């Protein structure tokens, strides 16, 4: 039952089921896996494919040879086992120099090298298949208000996107750019801290049709937000590229607990927006298995969190097929909602006595939406009380 | 001491001063002012002008004869004292037609409705000189998943401002909009919920230059984002039109407290920007004086909010001028966050040997930021512990 | 399926299903309800009783000849419905007079009028066979710092609340006190804003035995703190007298939404809690229909509240008879939690090598606690992916 | 300007300092301290004392040798400085085998460890002359809804503190213990999470006596409490043992700044509160210096501390003694507040007419409050903009 397959395209970064549970209070609680293993456990439970920072998979530091001994083994893992790498991106936010960014760090020898981290890593993404390139600015931002120009800071940013856009373009490279947002956490605040932030920034990029957005979960929550109405507005932009799915329990630190965990009704209207759209591209989690976990539980982390997923697509495809479904929505008048309001145009508009001069306010007041009657079938298709 | 003039071009919406007291939970604590008792009381504390909502200005409900009445009167009002008005808006939440919003409301007679009604006061604004339309969609947005498509939703949203585009570049009107991002309150979720959401809907407008944004201080304090931030990346748009100026503490209801309460570093470093940037357009505030407070407190507490900027205006300066100060701006490289990062481009980064092959990233991770000096030394100001 | 009935001893305020819709920015939708139509609609429904305030009954300012009427009439609904009456409280928050408070207000004779008030209603409440008077103080609190000395104020609620109860001791009623918490709205701060702040402040009164809490779900999520562990917290002190149901979409104003909706997952762990404690109070409903909805959608609502208590009941008790939870709950260790740490005693740990000196520390760090198992055996039972 | 001096008890924990910047997503910036050198640098800076939990002085896993050569040097460099020990703390997070806690993990011979570890530090902080013990269970908590019964915990919780309690009292010490509360991090909810849990708590405990609370600014605000309220209502239960100063944005991860930074505003009315109050324990600073500073950074922030609060302390004593600000506290009727409700008892307020049967309420209510016109004056006194 809700046995995942390949073709779901559920994807997990090396740095998910590979955390060690170091937290900013304690040790880690387990031993490092090699890259190899996860692949070959992943592909066990149903996975299509895995995800890494150059960092997950090749030692900072690495002579040139060792990176090629590294690469090489997962190479034969992906190969054996039929896993692919549909995205990559670049950690520049772990190592001490770039405790105050990578692409806007005040110091512009440490934005060099960033974009130069960066690079190298692309060439070995496309190598691999991927065709999603993400950016977390994590280290991008502030504590206090007087240490970074955000002006200052956003002419950086749109610098070096418009750079990483000009290499690939330069290259021929298949390959497109996915940001993702965070509102804080390890800075006081994070620069474009939300999906809107984000696409507002995209359209100032000198190619924007390169770039899309990566939303999270738990980002969007962090700061209170709507999370399937922000991935509808990435949708209408023709901007999501890519997502990332976890679960939150509102507003403090980024948990990254398996998806279904956290807000759970939110859970089931991002699957019924990602079905009904026909979203095609990865279903991502980035998430940490609690450092409470031996392997075993980490197994069943993962496991639970593309179950989970399968779960919602079911609950939410039997809401939209329910013919009582139907009727409600009609009553709720959501097929109304999906016409034009004045596809007569501005004159006709202007000369029409019925929507002013003679538009009766009160009678229009009257109306019941009935959202709650349409809401509490919702829940009892989620709950299974009806099927 | 730190008295405003018209040329600090403070503007007060009638419906602040004009606040009953009435909230979810009590009855309202003052009688209704006459909005020329209000013009004439905000001239005499230095106010700059004043904005209005239809529904503010003219009852709800009144004859074209009635209507005229009050224009004239507060016109007079206007004369008699000078007084501005720089921006108008449009009253779409509070009667109960409404309830599911004005431009996206489900019912297209509604979304009609809301079209006109904003039309007409669009005439009224220009007549009377204003500058900024601004649109708050309170209304706008969902407390239950299924109620709203909200890509459709955006659909009619786009629908209407192109079709106010469109009226206003048909009348050869000088006037531009200014959309006010909440993000719940009334709605458990409000479309367009932060700066960064507006900024990127304007760019799928079309005549996006027509628009730009009306943050307010506690609107995006209620989703924990840092205000100055999201200022900047709109100035750095080229989109902040307008701007509302009020307190607010934390994640909560929306509160209005007048400005300089609430949050009082993310105020002081607003006006840091704001003054910086240049920013020419209006001082508005967007407050409610607590229904605590007589007609007295009223009128004490509009006067703090210009007292407040004044004296947060003055430490900024104080803080930019220091000679110290800019010595530590300097050690904590802010000048060089103002320079590209590869103004020499692609190809001679790739070259640069300087900034991968060879950099030394341990000794660049072992320069301090100097972050906490600059930030005690704007403390220091602000507190007026030294000059 | 899932049909309340009156043994489930579900209650609703008049003022839940009575709420006009008047919020911060918008006038009602709806018409006033008779609280005789309320009686008799909920009783159909399966509600076992009713709550009210003296002004939900009795409006503001009625003579006694008046009251008598009003009281008569409520009276003939429930004896023709058998509804019960298990709790009553005093409106000390919607007019003008309470704008800073009832118990703790500035001004000595409104505090000395807010006594009088509650005193008066106690009567009537015990007439019509309350066990438990609820104290919500909603206008207890602050907007800004100076105005309110928070020592000076809890003394004057630990006064009011010690005549409470001398009142009701030297009447000889059978009737027990609640304090409802609420962290802020209407007041910018509330005083004893969660479940904790006001168990610590009910042992500081004389007669600590007459007093205890009535929590709600969306007031502690206002606070972002777990509901299911406040509610151990009130159980374990012995201090659980009522319970407020309803769902909060996280921190922001309170939504009062049915019950079900907001967090599901919470909502799942405090029925099992409730259920499995034996809690044998009435589950009552502190709710608001959306103002979207016409009377029709008022009821739907109700009925969702108890209906979604129902499911969820089902659910935690199908999970706590599950064969593979209860050997997943040993595996996890739950008996060894309920099992003490030290009866052996003091001197007897301090003499136990095994405790220190010859600890594994390492050995049992390395034990992993199968929590992850565990929740996705609760949500799939939650869902219904199980039985 | 403003130069602390040890009279002003300000202590600082060797954690605080001793950070080395490893957070969730980075590794350190910084070199670890030697505890000797951070008592003389902060004996330079005017600082009173230190504090250190058991693992900060002597490296986890020290022979019964070793630990002496630590304490050694540390009481030597504190007699050359002469520095106090104020207080000390036990570490029951870091090491993995605290995953699940430490009093109340699931596993009894963790929980046996945990006491043994807490005792063995105890014995240190008196042989230091420690007045106070404090106990922040950092690890105390739950992801998950079914990982934690918590009536089960609190039981294991009093347990421990009722072990310690008899500990302390059968060897005769005189140290008193402090609970700190946090709502949330590392765990996804901390059991006693505020000051009012944490003070209901203690009323529960065999010797509620020996045991009070030491709150921390920037935990209360990540439940977006108002935190002098808190401290207030700690004073008045008499049980403000300790208190922990820093800094905090809000709701999100626990930053830990330098006391000032955050919440100004708050800052100066719990400076009001401990002045007002005569507040004689230590102003204990428990935070960390951004990992973007040096050493240099480091000692700035650290003076940071100590001067901000001296302004502070400044502003609220000519706040207080400002004849301007006495005349407006009478014209809030703060003084009122002070005045018992019903001194004359309850059966004469039954009797008293005026308090209810000729009570002008419309009167009453069109009293002012005057809160605005006080709340400028205090933000006039806090900026110098008056004296
Ligand atoms: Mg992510
Ligand atoms: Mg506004
Ligand atoms: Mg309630
Ligand atoms: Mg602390
Ligand atoms: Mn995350
Ligand atoms: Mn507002
Ligand atoms: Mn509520
Ligand atoms: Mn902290």
């Amino acid at each position: 039952n809700y046995q995942p397959t390949p073709e779901d395209r559920f994807t997990f970064g090396l740095w998910t089921v590979g955390w060690q549970g170091r937290d900013p209070f304690g040790d880690a609680t387990r031993r490092a896996l090699d890259p190899v293993e996860s692949v070959r456990r992943l592909a066990e439970l149903g996975a299509h494919g895995v995800t890494f920072h150059d960092d997950d998979l090749i030692p900072f530091g690495s002579s040139d040879s060792e990176r090629e001994e590294h690469v090489k083994r997962f190479r034969q893992a992906l190969d054996d086992t039929g896993m692919k790498v549909p995205m990559a991106t670049t950690n520049l936010f772990t190592h001490p120099v770039f405790k105050d960014g990578g692409f806007t760090a005040n110091d512009r020898d440490v934005r060099r090298y960033a974009l130069r981290k960066t690079i190298r890593n692309i060439d070995l993404a496309v190598e691999l298949g991927a065709e999603t390139y993400v950016a977390w600015g994590g280290r991008e931002g502030a504590e206090s208000g007087g240490a970074k120009d955000v002006r200052d800071a956003l002419d950086r940013m749109k610098e070096a996107f418009d750079l990483l856009g000009e290499y690939v373009t330069s290259q021929g490279y298949d390959i497109r750019f996915a940001i993702e947002p965070k509102p804080n956490e390890p800075r006081g605040d994070i620069l474009l801290p939300t999906v809107g932030h984000a696409l507002a920034f995209i359209e100032r990029l000198e190619r924007p049709e390169l770039y899309g957005v990566n939303p999270e979960v738990g980002h969007e929550q962090m700061a209170g937000l709507n999370f399937p109405h922000g991935i509808a507005q990435a949708l209408w932009a023709g901007k999501l590229f890519h997502i990332d799915l976890n679960g939150q329990n509102g507003i403090k630190y980024d948990q990254d607990l398996r998806f279904g965990a956290g807000d759970l009704r939110a859970a089931f209207w991002l699957v019924d927006l990602l079905e009904s759209a026909g979203y095609s591209g990865p279903r991502h989690f980035d998430f940490k298995p609690p450092r409470t976990e031996d392997f075993d539980g980490v197994w069943a982390s993962a496991a639970g969190c593309m179950r989970n997923y399968l779960i919602l697509k079911e609950r939410a495809a039997a809401f939209r097929a329910d013919p009582e479904v139907q009727e409600a929505l009609r009553a709720s008048r959501l097929d109304e909602l999906a016409r034009p309001t004045a596809a007569d145009g501005l004159q006709a508009l202007l000369d029409d006595r019925s929507a002013f001069e003679e538009f009766d306010v009160d009678a229009a007041a009257a109306r019941g939406m009935a959202f709650e009657r349409l809401d509490q079938l919702a829940m009892d298709h989620l709950l299974g009380a009806r099927g």
